[PDB]
DNA sequence: TACG
């Protein structure tokens, strides 16, 4: 009634968060509106679903998970080994399988059967409220399609939990809404961990063309006849023109990592190297897309997933050649084998469709809200609901004797940082996560310390990570973690499982091509490149990490930032003190906390 | 105008 949404800041899994949710479900039910809960990770899906299970004992909870065939089709990964995939190709795949089962070939998909609609399947979904992953597993266990089972339950569900990537895919969203029986103005969308929304928008809005993707198209060309596209140019010949253009661009234009270019430079290289006009190259690119259509048709008629690398490559290159420089940066990279990318700078375009529904923007760290509102384009009321935790139970401080600042980071600054970290841990003797801006800084600091610790290392798998986490809760001590990893957001350590956090430097972003573009974009639009591309994301990282510490009225903890430049984050963390020796001051804080 |  007031606006098209509301932004609520308060810790996750909390009393006032559950309340806001309870208020949203009553408001929704009163106006015959269904509820859509969007989440970005399995971890956050589980937290949200746990919350809803508690509430099912008090109130009417008619809820399911919903994910797309990409995650929920059991068959296609058993039948194909594809490295790229989409909703569209799987719809064509599945429809063909379902035809074959209706015509008497039950083995075509053995997951497509009566159990899709059975009382037992409907009961597990509605009475048990599984995560998507748990329901996937239940599907395997019972030889029943998770996707089609979710789809069949959908019309009777008042509440759906789904990924951002699922709902923000327009064509998938239209079919979902259509099968749910509802328009966009007939729903309330809860945006879990909404501080991710800008990155979510930019991520969904961006696309790229890699050399490996071209290589995959090259092999596809061999396998399906490699026909003439025009006078003496076969499909493979065109892929070589595209691949060599991209390779030459990378060699000639990038040094260390990514570089910004103009979108039309790709077309320029194609034109000069192969001695053709723009029309001729565009005609060839269209011919490649048509060959893609043929590849789809061929795969489809033998029961394969009709996804074509030639099609995907063709449509992405054509899209790249026609992007407008205003909202998008053309990025050229040597990383991951070589690629060219349309990087979305402004996520408000992608997020705009969410205004057609009511949105509730939930997060522990939305402040400073002006920046969030400017970046997402959401002009909505902001409220700091939630517990005022007693300030005496928390100590937040920074120490200015060291810094992770790049151009002053030599071996002596590293020695200094390690010494301070070691002094704190050995004196305080509490359960600690040390957060590093990079694996590089972590490894170099790790090489200068003696104390035992666990480590969240680059490329660690799910089993090793849960094991280390369960070891931390049980055996206690110290974890070395990195800013972009899985301990920075999300995870809850109740009681004295987490008592201290040390930020070994500040996690300022890299001045890469995308970030240097964001700076220029926010300079032009607001005159505040520094604040919006550098200060803001850094502030949120810091607050998210500190937010791990106090999870209760009676919870006790210390956070210390080991960086000179931390004073400039006082505006966002007002209780932060300076300390000239954190070891004693944190030690003394715990003595006083223990005395009560 | 920052440094995975
Ligand atoms: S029924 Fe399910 S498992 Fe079978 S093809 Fe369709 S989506 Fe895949
Ligand atoms: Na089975
Ligand atoms: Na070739």
């Amino acid at each position: 009634q007031k606006s098209y949404g509301v932004a609520l800041e308060s810790p996750t899994g909390s009393g006032k968060t559950i309340m806001a949710l309870k208020s949203a479900l009553q408001y929704s039910s009163e106006r015959k509106l269904k509820v859509l809960y969007l989440v970005r990770t399995n971890s956050q899906e589980e937290q949200v679903i746990k919350e809803l299970r508690s509430l099912s004992s008090t109130m009417k909870i008619r809820a399911i998970p919903m994910q797309g065939r990409v995650n929920m089709c059991i068959l296609y990964r058993m039948v194909d080994d594809l490295h790229e995939i989409n909703a569209e190709s799987l719809a064509k795949f599945c429809n063909m399988k379902k035809r074959e089962v209706m015509a008497g070939n039950e083995a075509a998909c053995p997951y497509f059967n009566f159990k899709i609609r059975s009382d037992e399947t409907k009961r597990f979904l509605f009475d048990e409220l599984p995560t998507a992953e748990e329901f996937y597993d239940y599907g395997e266990r019972n030889n029943v399609c998770p996707y089609e089972s979710m789809k069949a339950a959908l019309p009777d569900a008042d509440i759906v939990i789904a990924p951002y990537a699922y709902f923000l895919n327009r064509s998938v969203a239209e079919k979902f809404l259509s099968h749910w029986g509802v328009s966009r103005n007939q729903i309330v969308i809860i945006l879990d961990e909404a501080h991710n929304l800008p990155d979510i928008g930019r991520s969904i809005g961006s696309f790229r063309i890699s050399v490996e993707s071209l290589n995959r198209a090259d092999r596809e060309a061999q396998a399906y006849g490699d026909p003439e596209l025009s006078q003496k140019i076969h499909v493979s010949d065109l892929i070589e023109m595209i691949r060599s253009a991209l390779q030459s661009m990378v060699s000639e234009r990038c040094g260390k990592g990514d570089v910004r270019i103009r979108f039309q430079e790709f077309m320029e290289y194609m034109r000069i190297m192969n001695k053709r006009s723009e029309r001729e190259i565009r005609s060839l690119l269209n011919a490649l897309y048509l060959f893609g259509e043929y590849v789809e048709n061929e795969k489809e008629k033998v029961g394969k997933v009709p996804f074509s690398y030639a099609s995907s490559v063709a449509s992405r290159i054509i899209a790249f050649s026609d992007q407008d420089e205003e909202k998008y940066a053309a990025i050229l990279s040597p990383e991951d084998g070589g690629y060219m990318q349309a990087a979305a700078l402004d996520p408000s375009g992608i997020l705009e469709v969410l205004k057609e529904s009511k949105t509730i923007h939930m997060s522990g760290t939305l402040d400073p809200f002006d920046f969030y509102s400017d970046i997402t384009g959401f002009e909505i009321p902001f409220k700091k609901i939630g517990e005022i935790f007693p300030p005496e139970n928390r100590y937040i401080a920074y120490y200015d004797g060291v810094s992770s600042k790049y151009d002053t980071l030599d071996e002596k600054e590293l020695d200094r940082m390690a010494t301070v970290i070691e002094d704190i841990i050995l004196k305080v003797k509490k359960n600690t996560i040390v957060y590093f801006p990079s694996y590089s800084l972590m490894d170099r600091v790790e090489n200068r310390v003696s104390f035992e610790h666990m480590k969240e290392y680059r490329g660690i798998d799910q089993k090793e990570l849960y094991s280390m986490l369960k070891k931390f809760r049980r055996d206690h001590g110290t974890i070395f973690a990195v800013s972009g990893g899985r301990l920075s957001e999300g995870i809850n350590f109740p009681g004295n499982e987490l008592e201290m956090i040390i930020l070994a430097g500040l996690p300022f972003p890299r001045p890469d091509a995308i970030n240097r573009s964001l700076f220029d974009y926010y300079c032009r639009k607001y005159g505040k490149g520094w604040e919006y591309s550098v200060v803001y994301p850094t502030a949120i990282k810091i607050r998210q990490e500190i937010g791990r510490l106090i999870r209760s009225a009676e919870d006790t903890g210390a956070a210390v930032i080991l960086d000179k430049r931390a004073g400039q984050f006082r505006k966002f963390i007002p209780d932060m003190k300076k300390t000239s020796d954190p070891a004693s001051d944190i030690y003394n804080f715990f003595i006083s906390a223990q005395a009560r």
